[PDB]
């Protein structure tokens, strides 16, 4: 595995809001990458991507209506990061999670 891995599980049924993700990394940064997940025997990619800041912060928001209903797990993954990145936080429906 070449990606940044950061394993989720979600409802199969509630699709409300955003999934969003905080990722902390070299100011000024290019990065890109996915929430994956397995759909009936698919894995299937929603991909993100954006530059961190001054601060060196990146709030990435994906509406939860992507991930299909009964979906109950997958990985976010950072792919290319053109410095330093790593995940900090998700908060998707009522999980509200830090990564140590
Ligand atoms: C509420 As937690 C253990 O996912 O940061």
């Amino acid at each position: 595995s070449t990606a940044i891995l950061y394993p989720f599980t979600i409802s199969g049924n509630d699709r409300n809001g955003n999934f969003t993700i905080n990722f902390k990394g070299t100011p000024n940064s290019t990065n890109n990458g996915c929430i994956g997940y397995s759909y009936n025997g698919d894995w299937e990619k929603i991909e993100w991507e954006g530059s961190c800041d001054g601060n060196g912060n990146l709030v990435v928001e994906v509406p939860m209506s992507k991930i299909p209903a009964g979906v109950t797990s997958g990985e976010i993954q950072i792919w290319w990061h053109s410095g330093d990145l790593k995940m900090t936080d998700y908060k998707a429906l009522e999980h509200h999670h830090h990564h140590h």
